[PDB]
């Protein structure tokens, strides 16, 4: 499975038939169709005491992993019931600045999309969480190209180190709070992972307001490799999945 002409999103249904399920992600967020729900509580993000551990190129993206043995960095409130622990974050980028985001707003596509993955701790482990309709919580943030984001440089600088598939590097004392927008206004809907195994275990929380990163910042992402070290070089670009059918589902607005 990949993002190529032969193993891309259009072919995932063969190995993963849930690809054609009832609550697949991402979707298109119609701002006029979304429902302002007044019963929506504010998001509660506690990442003050977060412990970053490493960064790894898994062949489809780079993940920054966090120590989730304890309630260090948790997400609660909003549409959620209980606490979700951050386990990792990754991005989806395009080849150009006019594509990249997974989720669209009125069909508008961003240069990248940041996903912070959280798992419901009543289930005890990530493994068990991905077996529940309410197992995971994904915090989605759109990235636009403009001004440089000071808080993202640490990552940008380490990518030289995990060029190919399989490489990993120590990556401690990274504060995720640096990746957040000013506003916590969001959209929420029941969805899935946007990569195989496309499990329908996620409560998606997409923030209204984007963070801006510089062109030189996003450019470093495009220098990455899908391929493993010592194989034909395949640039890690367009590692996103097209929007899917909402199919009955309703998208709620916190604003
Ligand atoms: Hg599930
Ligand atoms: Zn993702």
């Amino acid at each position: 499975w990949g993002y190529g002409k032969h193993n891309g999103p259009e072919h995932w249904h063969k190995d993963f038939p849930i690809a054609k399920g009832e609550r697949q992600s991402p979707v298109d967020i119609d701002t006029h169709t979304a429902k302002y729900d007044p019963s929506l509580k504010p998001l509660s993000v506690s990442y003050d005491q977060a412990t970053s551990l490493r960064i790894l190129n898994n062949g489809h993206a780079f993940n920054v992993e966090f120590d989730d043995s304890q309630d260090k960095a948790v997400l609660k409130g909003g549409p959620l019931d209980g606490t979700y622990r951050l386990i990792q974050f990754h991005f989806h980028w395009g080849s150009l600045d006019g594509q990249g985001s997974e989720h669209t707003v009125d069909k508008k596509k961003y240069a990248a999309e940041l996903h912070l993955v959280h798992w419901n701790t009543k289930y005890g482990d990530f493994g068990k969480a991905v077996q529940q309709p309410d197992g995971l919580a994904h915090l989605g943030i759109f990235l636009k190209v403009g001004s440089a984001k000071p808080g993202l440089q640490k990552v940008v600088d380490v990518l030289d180190s995990i060029k190919t598939k399989g490489k990993s590097a120590d990556f401690t004392n990274f504060d995720p709070r640096g990746l957040l927008p000013e506003s916590l206004d969001y959209w929420t809907y029941p969805g899935s992972l946007t990569t195989p195994p496309l499990l329908e275990c996620v409560t998606w929380i997409v923030l209204k307001e984007p963070i801006s990163v510089s062109s030189e910042q996003v450019l470093k992402f495009r220098k990455l490799n899908f391929n493993g070290e010592g194989e034909p070089e395949e640039l890690m670009v367009d590692n996103w999945r097209p929007a899917q059918p909402l199919k009955n589902r309703q998208i709620k607005a916190s604003f």
